[PDB]
């Protein structure tokens, strides 16, 4: 169900998301799988509401971050990472996961893209004084969804289906 | 419902076919996957016949688990349907993650075989298919009934990695 129900939700109720909700969304995160098992990923937690609608503003596209009591900035570390090539991926899948164990949990969420975008990476760098080899991913907002709801949109294509050759 | 903690990179299978609907919901789980401006930028070349596998396990040093695998799903990304070229490698992640966790939900196992942006990954995959310059190769997962190997739990879990308000 979580698959295909999972929404894109960027308005949320005032109530906070429960501490063990949040746990889960972290591990959900770090069962995801990296290239080399590098497990590159770091995150910064946020429910300071005032810090949460400040870090609206890393991007033009983060609105959602004025209504959600829950923030989670997704950030990789350089130093960790054995395959630096793919460390994207790696966050992308942790991404994921998140949003996925969002939609289980009956939250909603959305990621909110950063990197490669200099002035939105920029922007994070400079919001949490981050160490030159603290690399901003994403930040994913979450909350108690309102009105927008984690329900199937069917997304399939045949057309992009090729058998055995393209 | 565990597939989260549960999805494993498995490397080995039987020679089990995937059944027919199987291949399709992996399929579908892909094309749910969020996207940069819900641009879904994905192709997807899906392979059954073995001697056309065995052949893509050259594509990469950390591809053997494909000498077994009785499908496997190459995973490509179209620069004419990108809107946000930038953020293309994430949609096909997360595209990629939602077949490796289909899979386990299906009782298959599977494996990511990474290949972007590895210059010569990239290049063997364009080659044994001869793919027009648009279409990007990204990554290929194998997936099979496992041989000697589980989706099981092993916890990741690290609470040094969260930062509470700061950094
Ligand atoms: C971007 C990426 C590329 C990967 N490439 C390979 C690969 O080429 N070959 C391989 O055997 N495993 C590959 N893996 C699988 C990882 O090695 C695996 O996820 C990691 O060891 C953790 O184990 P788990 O998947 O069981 O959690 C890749 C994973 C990721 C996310
Ligand atoms: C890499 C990536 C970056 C995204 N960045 C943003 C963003 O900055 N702001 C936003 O509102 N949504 C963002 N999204 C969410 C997409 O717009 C959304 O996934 C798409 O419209 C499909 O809708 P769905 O998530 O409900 O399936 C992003 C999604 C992806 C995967």
């Amino acid at each position: 169900d979580i698959i295909n129900n999972r929404r894109s939700i960027r308005n949320y109720k005032g109530k906070k998301v429960e501490k063990e909700k949040i746990e889960k969304l972290l591990r959900a995160a770090m069962q995801a799988p990296s290239a080399g098992n590098q497990q590159p990923w770091e995150f910064i937690v946020l429910e300071d509401r005032e810090n949460i609608d400040k870090l609206s503003n890393f991007s033009k596209y983060a609105n959602s971050l004025k209504t959600a009591p829950l923030a989670i900035v997704l950030l990789a570390d350089e130093e960790k990472m054995k395959i630096s090539e793919m460390w994207e991926q790696d966050m992308a899948a942790a991404a994921e996961n998140i949003l996925l164990e969002a939609a289980y949990l009956d939250l909603g969420a959305v990621w909110l893209g950063a990197q490669p975008i200099e002035e939105r990476v920029k922007n994070l760098k400079e919001m949490f004084n981050l160490k030159s080899n603290i690399k901003p991913f994403c930040v994913i907002s979450v909350g108690y969804p309102e009105n927008s709801e984690n329900k199937f949109i069917d997304r399939f294509d045949a057309k992009r289906i090729h058998i055995e050759k393209y």
